[PDB]
């Protein structure tokens, strides 16, 4: 019966994947409420149709937390609670994070900004493989910035955009995708699973990154290389982040869940759990409301990933493996 990593036991067992409580078995009022209202009023204007279906949940929502919000005064608000069995069926919902990276970058080679990012060029059909593009067989008049990290880069690959600060004073520079050098990819999950490096269970772009800062620039490119498929970009007009439902996301306020378990728009009440500097668990929790608002490849049954929020502190609350929490899914009468 593990503790490690979030995990409790004093809701009993559970035989159905949800359950009607009384009260959940959490102490206080959410501490987010401000979000909360913050990122309904993004549904409301965002999404018409999605605000329309829920609002009933929202306002019930809304009203009991302006008359103090303790979950002890659900049910005078006609709200039901139905508490998630997890992982395990002892209620512990996995948890993993998730976030807006800003990548430090320089418009000229210095320091440790030796990392190029580019354009597309005009097209020869054949573009050069990875391996060659970081031994300089692409232009210079074909870089956009010169990035701080190798790793970085790649997770702006296979997200195919990214933000980047140039340190003055300047607005965030968007960049989105352009095109490819024609090389198939090859999954560096995969690579890291087959060599024992990473669990396949605790695989997410996250742990790619813990990964890559935990070693050193040789095995880091040496890693990468085994990918031989390269992204372009172009610059783009700024956009606020909005996740798979087009709504603007608000950090800790929204999660990315499997739309056949928590169909997008559902109001969850979440204890969740709070990490060392390490990325370990520290014994304490967080009771948070969210909103189902984003999709992911991965992110499957009563799996949540949790939007921290844009740059490093959302970085790094965010962590690389699996954690545990409770959760209440919150519907009206």
């Amino acid at each position: 019966k593990p503790t490690d990593r979030g995990q409790q036991y004093k809701d009993g067992k559970f035989t159905q994947p949800f359950s009607l409580v009384n009260q959940p078995d959490a102490v206080g009022a959410p501490i987010n409420a401000g979000d909360f209202a913050e990122q309904i009023n993004h549904i409301r204007n965002s999404s018409p149709r999605l605000y329309g279906n829920q609002s009933n949940v929202y306002n019930a929502v809304q009203e009991w937390l302006r008359a103090g919000g303790d979950t002890r005064n659900m049910r005078q608000f006609g709200i039901d609670a139905w508490q998630m069995e997890g992982a395990d069926n002892y209620g512990n919902v996995q948890f993993t994070g998730y976030y807006t990276p800003v990548i430090q970058a320089r418009h000229t080679r210095q320091g440790e900004f030796q990392y190029p990012i580019y354009r597309m060029p005009p097209k020869r059909g054949r573009l050069p493989s990875r391996a060659e593009i970081y031994a300089g067989a692409l232009s210079d008049k074909y870089i956009l910035a010169y990035s701080n990290s190798l790793m970085d880069n790649f997770i702006m690959d296979v997200q195919g955009s990214g933000y980047i600060d140039f340190g003055d004073g300047s607005p965030l520079n968007f960049f989105s995708y352009a095109g490819k050098n024609g090389h198939a990819y090859r999954s560096i999950g995969k690579v890291l699973i087959d060599r024992g490096e990473v669990k396949k269970e605790d695989m997410s772009m996250q742990a790619i990154r813990h990964w890559g800062e935990t070693h050193s620039e040789a095995e880091v490119r040496e890693l990468l290389e085994q990918n031989p498929s390269f992204v372009f970009f172009k610059p783009q007009s700024f956009a606020p982040v909005k996740g798979a439902s087009a709504v603007p996301l608000v950090g800790r306020a929204s999660v990315a869940s499997d739309r056949s378990i928590i169909p997008p728009g559902t109001t969850l009440l979440a204890e969740v759990p709070l990490l060392d500097n390490n990325g370990k668990f520290n014994g304490q929790y967080e009771l948070r409301l969210m909103v189902a608002l984003d999709v992911g490849g991965a992110i499957k049954g009563q799996h949540f990933d949790i939007y921290q929020g844009i740059g490093p502190e959302a970085g790094h609350r965010a962590g690389w493996y699996n954690h545990y929490g409770r959760v209440w899914v919150l519907k009206t009468a």
